[PDB]
């Protein structure tokens, strides 16, 4: 009939591309917010190629009894569903809220199954995230732990607001409150934004504390707990629900700093070690073990699909042949590749303001290369025929540079995209044949658009999809909502589809709160939670996925004097020596901690350390010199710790003679005895562990500096391209008064009209701090912008570009964002990618050539892992438990069952819910029920305790968890008994809290039993000391770094990131500020006061304590020490993967 016609019609390529063009037809229909009744046609026509599609399926595959065949292809529901759903709804709606078009975008998913293999992309998709499976139930045990410790610690903790003092008056019933005004009842005057502190330069609220080392309010307000919430009520840390979002963004590392300089804020400052527990455990390792089991995952089913699927002639020939041999000379090869060297070089010097004739120079200068290339294009050309001049490679790339640079140059006068400046600016990747390593940067972006070049197109449709979902559902609810005072919109909003596009990307980013809380602040907390974590969880699924794809696919291809000389020796050797070296040279480290802002009122203890300091030189200089004398200048000076040794004893000599000899105080000796805080560096040295550690780290030197050195000359082409784009319009003029917002544009048109109204003094115009104006400070700007920190100031002002020199406007040049885009796409990603793969194939070739294969190991816990991994492999042969008595013989009947062991399991799971309903200002009702079942849940286990403490006498304290189990029951005890003594005692909002944290002792007996969180925890446990030896030096770092902090940024103004409690004025306030900048947090805040100058944003000539003047930080040292301390704290922090992942291996490899 017509069947065997329609199978015809269902197997053609022309079938398929034309369902592609109505798919790709209809997402850019759907993709628009506000459609035009010209819908009528089109959306009919949609809905009839549809029908006409599916026809085509069901009279070939059907009849009415199809579960063999396209009824049990899953893919095909969505097409019914669609279908359905479109002749379900063209008749009559039935609720009118009109949010029930969105379904219909399941039309732009179903090119899934009709683009290609696709099909097989979601499969191995789907087969990593069913491989994880125990990862996510210890994340979420891990955060369950830990938001119950945040709960029974920091309960209420966070709603402390700085009110306003108060009085009860005693003129009224009731609870009259005085502000200068009458106010009534406490908990009325409680709640108004009448009475609390903003913060200086911010509008939040500021929060403060009764402790001794939180922060204190001002002179004439009051520290107590009562008000809404921090940000918009949604994070607060009562209520598990919200103690489970809170130590979740803790986790993702979102925002987290404005968490935690909230929390300690409030709760004191020595509660910085529960976040140096969750950062280093929570974080840095659930993050760095998900990412282990998928990469091994992906390794896994990638090896499998390998092992599958290997299973006229006269003037002619004597032109031609003088060019051709010209042509091949390895010299005249030289002449062109370092030519254009000195092409890009002169282009990275087109800097802010031209000087012009410095212009016209340049453009003579770019002109001389053009035509430098050009010549030889023609003399290759005629070299050889163009049939085989356009071959291979390298020749078409630079025909196209040449007629791109030469055509648009032609057209002399023109109106300009400025782009033009930019063709030319292609040219730097010629290079590549000769440097090894941009060949690498090539072949990652070549293999990702072409060889995993769908795998990058189902990111495209995902990315698409959600946008869409997005703009659907959130989008009428932004529009009069959003506040205005203008008519004017949020930077985040997701009216449009570009803006919908935007706030997806920033989730694919890794910052995605700030958009929850806008989001939640019109569309419920219900549907907007839900949405933004199935972004999350699916696109960094894929995006990692992605990113794990190119880096597999990428690194996958006088005879006394002799007796001396001895006996000096002899008291080297002997080891009370080096014991007395090592406690003086940590004293004497530690001794400079001291070196702070109150130095100058604590006199008396000022000179202890002058003494101390010159006491400790003489005994160092003692030491170098009893050395050199011991073991020869051969021995001393080839051993390359000796010259760290001898440069800081030189060092402190120089400063010495300098100061006490030649009243040496005169001018750069005070910048010479700053450099005294590379004194932590003798330590290095001395303790074995940290010497393994930057032996590692030494050996792992060269191919940082060729990966640094292509990410520079890579960065190159974006900052001269910005420079190209940005470079002067970033120019605001400033009402002084307010500070720092953009004045109106319609007022101040031009920096004409700025500074030519300044008849009072109040107009200032300042740059943006990060700016494009010179090709140096515009890689600043690339490097906030590629670390994820700082990029919100730089987008804002480049988004508001509208001239050279002129005021910015609020979208007028809105297209740039796809600028950041394009840089954070290449950029960030291509060079992270290209950067771990270049240090993971380091670390294995350098375990590659020692002999134990354990790098970050001293010896002696090489002998330990021998030791510790005979403890649970294999699992032991078991001996088995016998009667005794008839008293207690058949006690054990009852207890050894396996029903009672999971009887106690899913008891103990009651015990947590038990924990888990708990909240702040609560009823007192509550407390009562809540107390008498904790004595209740304590009763049975310690009944079960006794029981089977009598029913086995030695085979009771055999299995290493029965004693854990019996130490839970005496702390749940003494918890449960000393709770009784407190009211005799001192102050206790906190003393009662830690002794109510023994209760959580109880919670990991669940992890006895679970044999995916004993395997995958024992394998950290297995993994402490080579974190611990990480952590020596990175303490170090942080140590030193300190010094020289506190040394160059005490005295700054304070502002962005430097409040009265985050600063470089004493050692403990900047251990602080380097723990947040360790994880990369926010370093954008602490260096943009660093780079100020004088007025306004700071003022030089302050009046200074510490004998130096000026208030006004220094840029060069300012950006030095964050820039270098990122890097540092980088690279260990991805030592510290490279651990992880190795003992992830063997546990993994072994069993
Ligand atoms: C959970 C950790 C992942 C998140 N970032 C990318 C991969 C890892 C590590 C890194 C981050 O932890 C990090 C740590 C230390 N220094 C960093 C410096 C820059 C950076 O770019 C966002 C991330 C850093
Ligand atoms: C309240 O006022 C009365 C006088 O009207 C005075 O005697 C009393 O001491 C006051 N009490 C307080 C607590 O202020
Ligand atoms: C307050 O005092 C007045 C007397 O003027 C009385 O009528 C009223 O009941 C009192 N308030 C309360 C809550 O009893
Ligand atoms: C505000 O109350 C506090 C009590 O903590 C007190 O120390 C302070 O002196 C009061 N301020 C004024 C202006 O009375
Ligand atoms: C601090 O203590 C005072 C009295 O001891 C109390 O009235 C106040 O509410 C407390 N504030 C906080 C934040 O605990
Ligand atoms: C700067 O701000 C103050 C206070 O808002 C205002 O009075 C002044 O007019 C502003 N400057 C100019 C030039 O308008
Ligand atoms: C700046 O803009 C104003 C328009 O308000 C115009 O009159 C003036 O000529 C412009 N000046 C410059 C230097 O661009
Ligand atoms: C505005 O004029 C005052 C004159 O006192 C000057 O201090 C300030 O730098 C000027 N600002 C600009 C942008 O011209
Ligand atoms: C600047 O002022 C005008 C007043 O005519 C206002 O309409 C405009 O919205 C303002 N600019 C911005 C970016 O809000
Ligand atoms: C906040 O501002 C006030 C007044 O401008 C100032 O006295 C104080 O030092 C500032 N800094 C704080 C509270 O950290």
């Amino acid at each position: 009939p017509i069947r065997r016609a329609a199978v015809k019609i269902l197997v053609h390529s022309l079938f398929n591309m034309l369902i592609m063009c109505t798919i790709l037809t209809n997402c850019v229909f759907m993709a628009q917010h506000d459609p035009p009744p010209w819908t009528k046609y089109v959306e009919y026509t949609f809905t009839a190629i549809y029908t006409f599609e599916s026809l085509v399926k069901i009279l070939a595959r059907g009849f009415c009894l199809h579960a063999f065949t396209f009824l049990r292809d899953p893919w095909n529901w969505l097409d019914f569903s669609v279908i359905i759903m479109a002749y379900t709804t063209e008749f009559v709606d039935l609720g009118n809220v009109s949010a029930l078009r969105t379904f219909r975008v399941l039309r732009a998913l179903k090119t899934i199954s009709v683009i290609s293999g696709l099909k097989t992309i979601v499969g191995a998709l789907i087969q990593s995230v069913k491989k994880l499976a125990d990862v996510m139930v210890l994340t979420v045990f891990c955060l369950s732990v830990f938001a119950l410790i945040g709960l029974q610690l920091f309960m209420g903790n966070l709603r402390h607001k700085c009110v306003r003092n108060f009085t009860a008056l005693n003129g009224t019933n009731g609870s009259v409150e005085a502000d200068g005004l009458v106010w009534e009842s406490l908990d009325l005057y409680l709640s108004d934004p009448e009475n609390y502190l903003l913060k200086n330069g911010t509008s939040d609220v500021l929060l403060c504390g009764n402790s001794s080392d939180a922060g204190t309010c001002p002179e004439g307000y009051r520290c107590l707990k009562a008000g809404e919430n921090p940000d918009h009520g949604y994070t607060s840390f009562d209520s598990f629900a919200w103690a489970f979002l809170a130590l979740f963004r803790l986790m993702t590392q979102d925002c987290w700093e404005r968490l935690y300089q909230q929390t300690l804020r409030s709760a004191g400052k020595i509660y910085m070690i529960f976040f140096m527990l969750v950062i280093f455990l929570g974080s840095f390792y659930l993050v760095n073990l998900i990412l282990a089991v998928v990469a091994m995952a992906y390794e896994e089913q990638n090896q499998a699909t390998i092992a599958e699927t290997e299973e006229c002639c006269p003037l002619w020939m004597s032109i031609k042949q003088g060019v051709k041999l010209v042509v091949m000379d390895p010299f005249t090869d030289l002449t062109i590749t370092m030519c254009i060297v000195l092409n890009t070089l002169f282009m990275a010097l087109e800097h802010y303001n031209m000087t012009s004739e410095f212009e016209e120079m340049l453009q003579v200068g770019n002109l001389v290369f053009t035509g430098i290339f050009t010549a030889e294009m023609t003399f290759k050309i005629i070299a050889l025929d163009p049939y085989y001049y356009f071959q291979q490679g390298w020749n078409i790339f630079d025909s196209i540079i040449v007629i791109l640079s030469l055509m648009e140059l032609g057209l002399s006068r023109m109106s300009n995209l400025s782009v033009l400046r930019s063709f030319r600016l292609l040219r730097v990747f010629k290079l590549a044949k000769s440097w090894p390593t941009l060949n690498t940067l090539i072949k990652i972006i070549g293999n990702s658009v072409g060889a995993l070049g769908n795998l990058t197109l189902v990111l495209a449709i995902i990315v698409f999809i959600f946008a869409v979902v997005g703009m659907q559902l959130f989008g009428k609810n932004y529009s009069e909502l959003r506040d205005s005072d203008s008519g004017l919109l949020p930077r985040w909003h997701m009216m449009d589809f570009f803006h919908a596009f935007l706030i997806i990307f920033r989730i694919l980013c890794g910052e995605w709160i700030e958009t929850m809380w806008d989001c939640m602040e019109v569309s419920g907390q219900s549907l907007c939670l839900l949405v933004f974590l199935l972004v999350m969880v699916i696109g960094n699924l894929v995006v990692l996925n992605l990113f794990l794809a190119l880096l597999l696919s990428s690194f996958s291809a006088g005879k006394v004097w002799w007796r001396l000389r001895k006996t000096c020796y002899h008291i080297v050797e002997h080891s009370w020596f080096e014991t007395f070296i090592i406690f003086m040279i940590l004293l004497s480290s530690g001794a400079l901690a001291f070196e702070d802002i109150y130095l100058e009122e604590r006199k008396t203890i000022k000179v202890l350390l002058e003494y101390a300091d010159k006491m400790f030189t003489y005994v160092f200089v003692l030491e170098m010199l009893l050395k050199w004398v011991a073991y020869g200048f051969k021995k001393y000076f080839t051993n390359a710790w000796c010259w760290l040794d001898f440069l800081i004893v030189d060092v402190s000599l120089v400063s010495l003679v300098a100061n006490t000899l030649g009243f040496a105080e005169m001018g750069p000796i005070k910048s010479l005895r700053t450099l005294r805080a590379l004194r932590p560096l003798r330590a290095l040295s001395r303790f074995e562990g940290m010497r393994v550690v930057v032996n590692a780290l030494v050996g792992a030197i060269p191919s940082i500096m060729n990966v640094l050195l292509v990410c520079l000359i890579f960065w190159l082409i974006f900052s001269i391209m910005g420079v190209n784009l940005f470079a002067g319009k970033f120019g605001r003029c400033i009402n002084q008064t307010e500070g720092d917002l953009p004045l109106n544009y319609t007022i101040v048109n031009n920096k004409s009209q700025c500074e030519s109204l300044n008849l009072t003094g109040e107009l200032y115009w300042t740059k943006v701090k990060v700016n494009f104006d010179n090709v140096g400070a515009g890689y600043l700007a690339l490097l906030q912008v590629a670390t994820f920190k700082g990029w919100m100031d730089i987008m804002y002002a480049a988004v508001d570009s509208r001239g050279y020199e002129e005021q910015p406007q609020w979208e007028y040049n809105l297209y740039m964002y796809i600028y950041f885009v394009i840089f954070i796409i290449f950029g960030s990603f291509f060079t992270l990618n290209l950067f771990i793969g270049v240090i993971i194939d380091n670390f294995n070739q350098q375990k590659k050539k020692l002999g134990g294969q354990d790098i970050f190991m001293t010896e002696e816990q090489k002998k330990y892992y021998n030791a510790m991994k005979k403890l649970g492999s294999k699992k032991p042969q078991k001996p088995i438990p016998r009667p005794l008595n008839k008293y207690q013989g058949f006690i054990f009947d009852i207890v050894t069952k396996q029903a009672f062991d999971v009887t106690i399991m899913f008891l103990i799971c009651l015990n947590m819910v038990t924990m888990m309903v708990e909240t702040d200002d609560q009823s007192p009702e509550k407390i009562n029920i809540l107390a008498k079942i904790n004595l209740l849940f304590v009763a049975i286990f310690t009944g079960e305790c006794i029981v089977k403490l009598a029913a086995l006498r030695h085979y009771y304290f055999t299995n290493s968890w029965n004693i854990f189990d019996f130490v839970v029951v005496i702390l749940s005890i003494v918890g449960t008994v000393l709770s009784d003594i407190i009211q005799k005692y001192f102050f206790s909002p906190t003393l009662f809290r830690v002794i109510r944290l023994a209760r959580i002792g109880r919670i990991l007996r669940l992890i006895r039993g679970a044999k995916g969180i004993r395997t995958l925890l024992f394998a950290l446990m297995m993994s402490l000391p080579a974190l611990f030896n990480i952590g020596l030096l990175l303490f170090l770092v942080m140590f030193i770094y300190s010094i020289f902090g506190m040394a160059n940024f005490a005295y700054v103004k304070w502002e962005a990131g430097i409040d009265d409690m985050f600063n470089f004025q004493t050692f403990a306030n900047s251990m602080l500020c380097l723990f947040q900048i360790t994880t990369s947090a926010g370093w954008d805040g602490l260096l943009s006061p660093i780079l100020n100058t004088g007025p306004p944003y700071c003022d030089p000539t302050l009046p200074n304590s510490n004998g130096s003047r000026g208030d006004c930080g220094s840029p060069a040292v300012g950006i030095l020490f964050f820039t270098t301390y990122i890097i540092i704290s980088f690279l260990i922090v991805v030592n510290m993967y490279i651990a992880i992942i190795l003992e992830n291996f063997s546990v993994a490899t072994e069993e």
